[PDB]
């Protein structure tokens, strides 16, 4: 089997991407943020504290003839910015772009933090990291991909995120028309439960490539590109007026600037992020100071190849016995 679903930016800045997911019988379609950095499929629901729902579409398990309460199971998760959610668990039929998994754990939110409430466009998350990170207790549950894998034509999924445009998540096949040149595969460590890999270096604009190992994770659930302070300083030094602002919380730059590209290495291959991809717009409405799309990972404890990087590539998440990651230009 295969599946193919369009993923759409939630706003004009590509702050995140949402993908329609069918849950239950009859289908209830929710727009979920596919997150290769986490391993829980959770949704706003009829069980979510009423005051914490503000425009999201909810899953109502009582209206699904295939929903079954997973007895005694609960979940609770906290993300990189301290946002959080928790609740109970059902199993139900879940379909993505024509690919169907029966008995998928659907984690129904009883509580969500303010950041989730305040974002009406995201109805929940669909985790695509390794199932070892799933938070369901006392019996850990499998991700959608892990459940589907055996049925897939090939044990892979691909992320093809758009710049200011929709893109595609495919399951079970590689669309050879969706990229240019070849796909370069690179080793993955699953020790921390992430799609963790090592970039071979970087360049800023038309500058010389610096060969240096940068360990990081491919995280579609993170908007920006977080890299070591040395690398980030070298990038922003090429932008007149750019500065790291403690008050704003990172590098900002004059909105009048034309940004240089940023290149990262995948083995001997090179992925070029155009400068425009690195502009996240005014820091506050009407400001002429803009927020940068490349930020320091210092104090995070890990580098993050988030959407800013991933959207410049066609990315293969290879879930074979020994997982690997593939990157192609597009
Ligand atoms: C939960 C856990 C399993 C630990 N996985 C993680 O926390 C993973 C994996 C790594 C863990 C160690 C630290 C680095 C990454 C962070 N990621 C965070 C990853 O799972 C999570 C998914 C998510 C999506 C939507 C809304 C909330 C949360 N993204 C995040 O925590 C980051 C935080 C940030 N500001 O960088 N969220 C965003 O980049 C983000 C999401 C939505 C937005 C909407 C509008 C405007 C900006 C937006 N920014």
């Amino acid at each position: 089997s295969t599946g193919s679903a369009t993923t759409t930016p939630i706003d004009s800045l590509d702050d995140a991407y949402i993908t329609p997911v069918q849950i239950g019988t009859p289908a209830q379609t929710l727009n979920l943020d596919f997150d290769t950095g986490s391993s829980d499929l959770w949704v706003f629901s009829s069980e979510t504290t009423a005051s914490e729902v503000d425009g999201q579409t909810i899953y109502t398990p009582s209206k699904s003839t295939t929903a079954k309460l997973l007895s005694g199971a609960t979940w609770s998760i906290s993300y990189g910015d301290g946002s959080s959610s928790s609740g109970d668990v059902y199993t139900d039929t879940v379909s993505v772009g024509g690919l169907t998994v029966t008995g998928q754990a659907v984690e129904s939110a009883k509580k969500v933090s303010s950041s989730f409430t305040e974002d009406s466009t995201i109805d929940g998350l669909l985790g695509l990291a390794f199932s070892t990170l799933n938070t369901v207790s006392p019996t850990q549950q499998k991700t959608f991909f892990d459940n589907a894998k055996a049925s897939l034509d090939s044990p892979v999924f691909t992320a093809d995120l758009g710049y200011h445009a929709p893109g595609t998540y495919n399951f079970g096949f590689i669309d050879t028309t969706a990229y240019t040149g070849s796909i370069t595969y690179t080793a993955v460590s699953t020790k921390q439960g992430f799609w963790e890999w090592t970039s071979t270096g970087y360049a800023v604009g038309s500058g010389t490539f610096k060969s240096t190992s940068i360990d990081g994770i491919a995280d579609t659930g993170t908007t920006l590109l977080y890299l070591p302070a040395t690398v980030v300083s070298a990038y922003w030094a090429q932008v007149s007026g750019a500065k790291s602002s403690s008050s704003v919380g990172g590098y900002v730059f004059p909105c009048s600037a034309t940004l240089p590209s940023f290149t990262f290495g995948v083995g001997s291959a090179r992925i070029v992020i155009p400068g425009d991809y690195i502009d996240f717009g005014p820091i506050s409405t009407g400001s002429s100071s803009c927020f940068g799309g490349i930020q320091s990972s210092a104090g995070i404890g890990i580098n993050i190849f988030g959407d800013v990087a991933l959207k410049a590539a066609f990315v293969v998440f290879n879930g074979a016995t020994t997982p690997t990651l593939g990157f192609a230009s597009k």
